């Protein structure tokens, strides 16, 4: 069965830092493009960022970007999302995402919390 396993989230303050770990089990992870969406309690789902197969193609919110750097481990099976300069707007679940080559796969999530 495929899961998707996020860690990495937090309570931290505006400016400070955070790296999300997406474990991924029960497919061919690097046949795939991975990815990152967030959604704040009180907004739409929203795409943060996509990494291609062997990571040379990457894609970010543009707000997000010179922020978050998306990587991947591709025998680890693990994808990666480091989050710089955070902002109190970045406060959401982040959960990542397997979004086929036509099953969608999605994690729990992991709180990200951006505050004083
Ligand atoms: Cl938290």
């Amino acid at each position: 069965q495929v899961q998707l396993v996020e860690s990495g989230g937090g309570l931290v303050q505006p400016g400070g830092s955070l790296r999300l770990s997406c474990a991924a089990s029960g497919f061919t992870f690097s046949s795939y493009w991975m990815y990152w969406y967030r959604q704040a309690p009180g907004k739409e789902r929203e795409l943060v960022s996509g990494i291609s197969n062997g990571g040379a193609g990457t894609y970010y919110a543009d707000s997000v970007k010179g922020r978050f750097t998306i990587s991947r481990d591709n025998a680890k099976n693990t994808l990666y999302l480091q989050m710089n300069s955070l902002k109190s707007e970045d406060t959401a679940v982040y959960y990542c995402a397997q979004r086929g080559s036509r099953m969608d796969y999605w994690g729990k999530g992991t709180q990200v919390t951006v505050s004083s």
